[PDB]
């Protein structure tokens, strides 16, 4: 049955969200594991890291399955221009208002080297956008 | 100034947002990547693959300045300066997953009649349990010695 306007909807979209974050922080965790000579812990990191790459995947078949849209964008990735498509979207995003805006107010707060480091993921995301958009023209182009 | 003081501003939320944002950036490419390889999209595919290593130093430098400005974990709200407290801020999080959020997930899904999420969820918070328990057992080595 179908997914839309459920709860169900929402808390696949809450388990995506805290499953990238999961594998995210164990690999950094990780790290300091590996400079501190506690292999054991870093291999366990990383061994669960995968567990929530799983996990978040699954969510996302789910949702993908279920005709719901990409958390992070509300783009649909049923296919794989679709896909495409939505990381062009948050990548645009997040060059043209996200990144930008979190450097103004961290500026204005006084934390220069803060904005400097948003003003270098803008310009990043800015250059993601564009090999993204030539995919799509490949694709859309056949 | 690295260690300037970020609490209670809004740059400290924003810090937060982007890691939250980046995170879920290098799943979905690495998702998206696995339908490129599928059809034969091998340049896609590597591209993708490719911007999710971008997408990781993103994420792991806003950590970075989460830590250094004295800020917490954004997924669990402890803080994650030394090693013990990373494996503690795991702990944590796995706790919630598994006694409270993937529980109610599978009995919501049970209700709105998704039986198949529901045993998927039902899964996943065995599956957190399974991981608190690890590291529990790893934090028992860094606290004796
Ligand atoms: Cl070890
Ligand atoms: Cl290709
Ligand atoms: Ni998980
Ligand atoms: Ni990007
Ligand atoms: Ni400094
Ligand atoms: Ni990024
Ligand atoms: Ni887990």
């Amino acid at each position: 049955k179908d997914l839309k306007g459920t709860k169900t909807a929402e808390n696949l979209k809450q388990g995506f969200i805290g499953e990238s974050m999961a594998n995210r922080r164990y690999l950094y965790f990780a790290k300091r594991a590996d400079e501190e000579g506690y292999p054991e812990i870093a291999g366990l990191l990383r061994s669960i890291a995968e567990g929530e790459t799983a996990h978040a995947f699954g969510h996302l078949d789910f949702i993908r399955q279920g005709g719901l849209t990409d958390p992070a964008t509300d783009k649909p990735i049923g296919t794989l221009e679709q896909m495409i498509e939505s990381a062009i979207a948050g990548e645009t995003y997040e060059w043209t208002q996200m990144y930008p805006g979190f450097a103004k107010v961290a500026r204005e707060e006084g934390f220069p080297e803060v904005a400097e480091w948003f003003e270098t993921l803008a310009r990043a995301e800015k250059s993601h956008a564009e090999k993204f958009q030539n995919v799509l023209k490949q694709l859309k182009g056949g």
